[PDB]
């Protein structure tokens, strides 16, 4: 197993996976903030204090009260000093055609500021070749869902092969893997797991929990994806360092 | 087998599928026009000229360079006018408590004007529950993606299977499918088709087309979603007639 900095040079690596592993090597990160508020104004204040605790910051542009494309400028000048990529989880899912003005075009023009979007594989590869159309040219990655963190997820099984296949398919573009665990065996490809807690539970609407130390160290993934877990606590930067250290020496402790 | 008409009335219909039921039985139009243009004057004036002939307009709001929320005010007038309902093809995808944020939140609040909305049964049914705490209150509708029209789909087999269950346990709250068939033998639960043109053929990007007569006629779907058959168009009224009637008399002739 090669560490974050070796991936990093990898022959088939991505550039913007490079990046990635670079950062995260050189922070001692692999914490992704997500960044569930609805005021620009705490987006940006978390994204400054939190920098240099993360690795990349997920947004979700569409529940943000008061987006402009200025605030995700903002956004950048702070990824851009704190060494962070910008991930928004739109989770594209519809045919080709249309998902390529979704990621260009109307009001978020996503594509002109997130390094990372995701996909859902379900509606075959047209949604991979139509977000690369756009991507490609842009110079942005793409993370397919392989797998989801909610109760009922039909993401198992042959579907999760098929995300694997689809991604290896597509390594021009897609860097990686929204997933519970590690699903593809080639180093070149990131795995980023969402519902993540340091204490067991869930919520009301599905969402389940596991710890870093379960996903990084023994389900073998990459990132962690925290959001409730920093965002609801009081001290937003402590709870960061936290989560922060717990997948940093998960990871390590895999390395030996 | 009953008419639009007669569904419209059954014990167990939902009130947006009733309202929808009856005004395509009053108007003889099982037509959803997918307006994908990128101009607020272009969807108004496709709204005003083709409201008429169809049951439906569908939307992506997200590829709308001018949106503003007085557009949509300007669109409910036309369907309140015209007496179509409005279907925001979002294709929701996540966790329950972020679609929930998604629906009713951030620039676009698409519960506020959207009739019905629709969601992929991949996360489970948290999709459904977080969507239908703002849907229920605002008395929306919801359609699960049971079957898709691109090359590659995987919703498929137990997928389908899946989706048809997940409706049918959440019936106050989810109206019907998006599919390329009759799913459902429920008659309460409305079946919309995409992919669907005259001629034979795809896009480049995964879409496949079957026409009017194979998805109203031989599948037993209901309503038609038609974009660049119409959209692309030269005259997009007579091309929206040719669709409504060709979807009508299939559905004239499967009742005999
Ligand atoms: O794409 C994701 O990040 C995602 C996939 C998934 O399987 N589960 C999942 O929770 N997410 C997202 O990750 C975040 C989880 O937030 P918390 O449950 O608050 O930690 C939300 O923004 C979800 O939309
Ligand atoms: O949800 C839908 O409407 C949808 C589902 C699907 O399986 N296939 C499909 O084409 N669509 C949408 O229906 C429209 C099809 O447009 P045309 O291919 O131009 O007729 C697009 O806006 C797609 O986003």
């Amino acid at each position: 197993e090669l560490s974050f900095g070796a991936r990093a040079e990898l022959p088939r690596i991505h550039p913007v996976a490079s990046k990635l592993l670079r950062l995260m090597q050189k922070k001692e990160t692999n914490l992704c903030l997500s960044a569930d508020v609805s005021l620009a104004r705490e987006l940006l204040q978390l994204a400054d204090a939190l920098g240099p605790s993360i690795c990349m910051l997920k947004t979700h542009v569409d529940i943000l009260n008061d987006f402009t494309l200025d605030v995700m400028k903002e956004l950048i000048t702070l990824a851009k000093c704190h060494e962070f990529l910008i991930f928004e989880d739109r989770k594209f899912a519809d045919i080709g055609n249309t998902v390529k003005k979704q990621y260009e075009g109307g009001i978020f023009k996503i594509a002109s500021w997130a390094d990372l979007v995701n996909a859902h594989v379900v509606p075959g590869s047209g949604v991979v070749k139509g977000l690369q159309e756009v991507g490609l040219p842009l110079h942005r990655g793409c993370l397919l869902i392989a797998e989801m963190s909610s109760t009922g997820s039909l993401a198992t099984g042959d579907y999760t092969r098929a995300a694997v296949r689809m991604a290896e398919e597509h390594s021009e573009f897609v860097v990686g893997f929204i997933s519970g665990s590690r699903v593809s065996m080639k180093p070149e490809f990131l795995h980023l797991t969402p519902g993540v807690q340091l204490e067991a539970g869930g919520d009301n609407l599905g969402q389940q929990y596991n710890s870093p130390q379960e996903v990084i160290g023994k389900r073998g993934s990459d990132i962690i994806i925290v959001g409730r877990g920093i965002i609801s606590a009081a001290d937003r930067l402590e709870a960061a360092e936290m989560y922060r250290k717990a997948a940093w020496e998960a990871y390590l402790s895999r390395l030996g």
